[PDB]
Parts: C-alpha cells; structure tokens; sequence
C-alpha cells in the first residue's frame, strides 16, 4: 500500500492539468465547426451568384469595346479559380459512391501535408498489390492449371479493383482531379472478372485461358512502369526541364500502353470468333466479349486525349 | 458592360471579407492540430504509466488492511474509465482493415451528435438493403430458377457483407464496442457465398438450392425484427422501465434467433450427408459445409453469452 498510495497523489497532480487541457480543446473544437459552417456557406453562396452573373455574362457574351468583357471573363476565371482553392481546405460532402460505402463521414484531409502523403500511399498500394498479381498470374499460366486456383486469382482481381475505387473516390473528394473515365474503367473490369468467375469448365475455357492469363501478366507488368512514371512526377511536382521529363516520361511509356490496348482488342476478337463457333453453346462468352471491346474503345480513346492535351500544352 | 462592371465592385467588397475570414480559419485549424497532438500524447503517456502501476498493483495484489487496495483498484477502474472517455473525442489511428481499404484518413467523428447520427445511418442501411435481399431471394426460390439469377443474388450478398465490414470497423474506431465475433462472422459468410459462386451445375446443386435459398429468406426476414429491436433501443438510450423493455425486447426475439441457429446446423448436416453420397464428386460441397457448421458453433455460443450477461446484469 505504501507505494500504492504514493503514486496516486503525484499522478493525480499530473492528471489534473490533462483534465483542464481537454476542457479547452473541446471549446476550440466546436468554435472551429461554426467557423467551418459559416465559411462553407459563404463561398457556396457567392459561387452561386457569380455563376449566375457568369451565366449573365454568358447571355451577355453576344452583347459585344469588348476588351473588358474578355478581361472580366478572365476575372471570372480568376474568381472561380480562387474558390476552387479554398473549398479544397473546407470539408466537402461525400459523393454518391462514398455514401453507399463508408457512410457519411468527412474524409477531407485538411493540410497539404496529408493531401500529399495520401497520394503516395495510394501508389504504394497499387505497386505492392501488383507484384502479388504477377506472382499468382505467373503461377496460373505456367506452374498449375486448375479451376480452383484461377478462381483464387480472379477473386483477388475483383477485390483489387473494387478497393481501388474507394481509394480513388476519396481522392476526387479530397481535391484531386482524376479523369472521368478511369473511375468508370475500374467497374467494367470488375464486371469482366465477374462473368469469368461463373464460367463452367469445358471446351470453351481451355481456348480462352492462355489469352487471358498472359494478358493479365502483361497489363500487370505495365503497372510497374506507370509507378516509376508517376512517382517521379509527384516528387518533382512537390518542388521547364520538369516538363521535358514529363514529355520524355510519357514518350517512353506510350508504346507499351498502346501495345496493351491492341492486345485488349485482340482478346475481344477471339471471343466473338470463338462464340460464333457452334460448339461453344455458353451464354458467358458473348457477355464476356463486350467488356473487352468496351475497354479497348475507351482506353485507346482516352489515352489519345491526354496526349493531345500534352502536345497542345 | 454597364451591368458587367457594376456587379464586380460590390461583389469585390463582399469577397474581401470572405478572404479574411478564411485567413483566420487557417490559423485555428493548425492550432487545433497542435492541441490534438499534445492532448493525444499526454493521455497515451499517462495511460501507459497507470497500466504499469496497475501491473504493479497486479503483482502487488497478493501483497494483501487491504481495503484501500480494493478502493485504489476502483480508483484505477475510474481513471482508466475516464481516459476511455476523452480518447473517444480525439482522433484515433485506423485499425488494420481500415489501413488496407480507405487508407490512412481520420474517420473519427468528433461530436456526440455525429456519433449518434452515424449509428442510425448504419441501421437504415441494414434495413434498406435487407428488403432488396428478400425480394430477390423470394424470386430465386419461387418465380425463376437459373444459374444466372442465383449468381446475381449471390454477388449481392458478397457485396452486402463486405460493405457491412467497413461500416463496422469504423464504428469500432469511432468509439462503440461491437462484440469481437460479429466482425469475424461477416467474413465467414462472405467466404461461404464465395464457394457457392463457383459451384458447377449438376446433381449436387438441385439438392442444395431449396435448403439454401429459403434459409436466406428466413435470415433476411429476421433482420427486420432486429431493426425494430435495436432502433427502439437506441432512441431510448439517447434519453428502470427501459431495462424492462430491453429484457422483454430480447425475450420475444430470442426464439427466432435460436430457430435460425438450428436451421444453420441443419443445412450443415445436409451437406455432409450429401457429400458422403458417392454421386456428388464435387470438391465444393465439403468446403461449403464447414462455414455452415462454423457459423452455428459461433452464433449459438455467442448469443448465449450476451443473454447470460443480460440475466447477470
């Protein structure tokens, strides 16, 4: 007891200060929420008015002695630009997909330190899980051929893509701007790995395994390159010649990304050629073919856009 | 231009104040993070010391003129109780599953208003998606029998359970205390819906469809009752006789929850009885049987514990 009584009295002294510090923290927690409320309401209100006057300018654009109108348009371009900056700091309401999963919790990371550190943890997840795909997909093609192991690799893909969607819809809400297609692509590929999962073994499977498992290897290996491309881009973006690195970086990368897009079409063509063969008699082939064709029409098109912008700017 | 010039000068006046308000908000944002840092470090430090002295008391418990030791133990029970209160307010590091999915973003909802409003949105998600399960599972059993529609219902289950895991690992981190088993149960049932997905049609399937689809209906209908039980509990918890409602509420509910547990074992027994039949010759049956047996051993056991605590307290 002698020690048991002694520790309490001094521990009580230190506990007292900790109790009072938390009392102040509760105050500045609530006062900051009110500051979050007013500031959020103020910007969204003024953004509405200027958009109306921007609409007014839009209707008054033919009203063109018009040099101010172009400059006020630049001024409107400036004002909308600044409001897009501040709102990145304030909490933003979740989108649609983040209301189904993860619920209505504010996932907005305030400081730029966090907005940076999260982007790298997103990359370090794409790489770390990619090599696990290569190892398993390499085994399924060369070492062991069975429906159970191909189901284990396919279930990993359905999880890898569905997880990457949540880790991207946060980045859109966090303040970054990923192209509209990439979020949609992560769905079609999931639905693609869905139909393949319920394929029944037969003659149709052993004619569409090598062309799918090998393609899963090459696309996975390309992901290694995009890492060394984007990781190099982000660190420099944190800090002219960088634009040369950006152009030269995409230059070495574009052939491989186009090679994959043409392979994607070639796997699509096989299925339609395999389906029209009478011996197939499986519903799953033709509904598996369209995602492959759909992915090619999107990827080859969207990749051309980001390059056209790169040459333009 | 006359209107185009006029709006800017007054809009500039209002924009000025909004610019300065955001300037102060940036200050109290950072000062609160430092307050979050110090307060979080202070409690976790003192929690360690008292745990050591609690360990010291643990080793000095046989040292028993011991009435203070019991009271200091109560004092230790009080101190640990208070620290569990404050830390619920401060941000807490993500667990393990929330590091794989959703990344390292603070999902801690500070005010008690949010900690309450999230719990109801979790229930309102369990109900809203349950009736969609009943409608589809009712169709798959009576209206239409096909491998494609049963795959559509099964994929919905794999998503419904995997989504409920994220919406629960947040509640554990948010401050609630869900039993350890319930988070694990949402995995085994997912793995159960996994093996059934790769079942190949044959003689074994049409002998294990009615006993699974109907069981999926009854378990889904029970979920309607748990809603009217928990929703009634939470609203009263927000505010003696309530304990009578709690005891009477579980009393009417316990028979149905036990009826389901015995059905779970009965479906498990069929598979082992079906597997030992030579005509099956499918790997998926016996690996599908153990989850059904595993779920019964857990559910019937854990449900008995929460009732034993209810009678005890």
């Amino acid at each position: 007891l002698g020690d048991c009584l002694r520790n309490w009295e001094d521990l009580q002294q230190d506990f007292q200060g900790i109790q009072e510090t938390h009392r102040l923290y509760r105050l500045k927690l609530e006062e900051l929420t009110k500051l979050q409320a007013n500031c959020t309401n103020s910007i969204t209100r003024q953004k509405k008015r200027l958009q109306e006057l921007a609409l007014v300018l839009k209707k008054c654009r033919p009203s063109l002695s018009m040099e101010a109108a172009q400059e006020l348009e630049n001024q409107m371009k400036e004002r909308q630009g600044l409001f897009f900056d501040m709102e990145a700091y304030l909490p933003k309401k979740n989108g649609l997909y983040l209301s189904l999963v993860l619920g209505n919790v504010n996932v907005t990371l305030l400081s730029k330190q966090a907005k940076f550190a999260y982007k790298d943890e997103y990359e370090k997840f794409k790489l770390y899980l990619t090599i696990i795909l290569i190892v398993i997909s390499f085994t399924c093609r060369f070492l062991l051929n069975s429906r159970v192991t191909d189901a284990a690799f396919n279930f990993l893909l359905v999880w890898y893509y569905c997880t990457l969607t949540i880790r991207e819809s946060i980045l859109i809400n966090n303040g970054s701007r990923i192209k509209g297609w990439w979020v949609f692509h992560h769905y079609v590929s999931t639905f693609l790995s869905g139909v393949m999962l319920t394929w029944p073994d037969g003659l149709m499977y052993q004619k569409f395994r090598n062309q799918f498992l090998s393609f899963s290897m090459y696309q996975s290996f390309v992901q290694f390159l995009q890492y060394y491309y984007q990781s190099g881009c982000l660190y420099r973006l944190r800090a002219e010649g960088f634009q040369s690195w950006m152009w030269r970086g995409l230059t070495f990368l574009l052939p491989f990304l186009f090679f994959g897009h043409f392979w994607q079409l070639f796997n699509a063509l096989t299925l339609f050629n395999l389906a029209r063969d009478p011996e197939c008699k499986e519903w799953q082939v033709l509904m598996c073919g369209f995602p492959f064709l759909l992915l090619f029409l999107g990827n080859f098109f969207t990749t051309l856009r980001v390059v056209h912008q790169k040459f333009h700017s």
